């Protein structure tokens, strides 16, 4: 059995598909409004109807409303009574006693115009 051979042959080798080239990477970040007007200044706002209020009350005249709406008296001692005695002789005549309990209404219905001290003598609105 005889045969022959040869080594001048090939079937596979390297081959490139690329050569001169380049590449890169990039990134970015920012913060601002996309649109819309605005102001940086702060402030505060307030108003009122003049800061006060009026009423329909008025001075006395010929028409009236009521003659009695309270107890007829309460007694009085050690007060503005002690600077009101001896100023007069007729409407003072009960004031030197002041314990009568039931005549103080009748006198206060005229003392409104005689003396504002008599109202203070019976009421004693000093803050106690």
């Amino acid at each position: 059995s005889e045969s022959e051979l040869d080594q001048e042959s090939d079937d596979s080798f390297f081959n490139e598909s690329e050569s001169e080239s380049e590449a890169d990477v990039d990134s970015d970040d920012s913060d601002a409004k996309p649109y819309g007007p605005d102001w940086f200044k702060k402030s505060e706002f307030r108003k009122q109807g003049g800061g006060s209020n009026k009423f329909l009350k008025s001075s006395n005249y010929d028409s009236s409303d009521e003659e009695s709406d309270e107890e007829d008296g309460k007694k009085v001692v050690k007060s503005a009574k002690e600077k009101l005695l001896d100023e007069m002789q007729d409407v003072y005549n009960k004031i030197s006693q002041a314990e009568n309990s039931d005549d103080w209404l009748t006198i206060s219905n005229e003392f409104d115009l005689i003396s504002r001290l008599l109202v203070r003598a019976q009421q004693q609105n000093w803050g106690t």
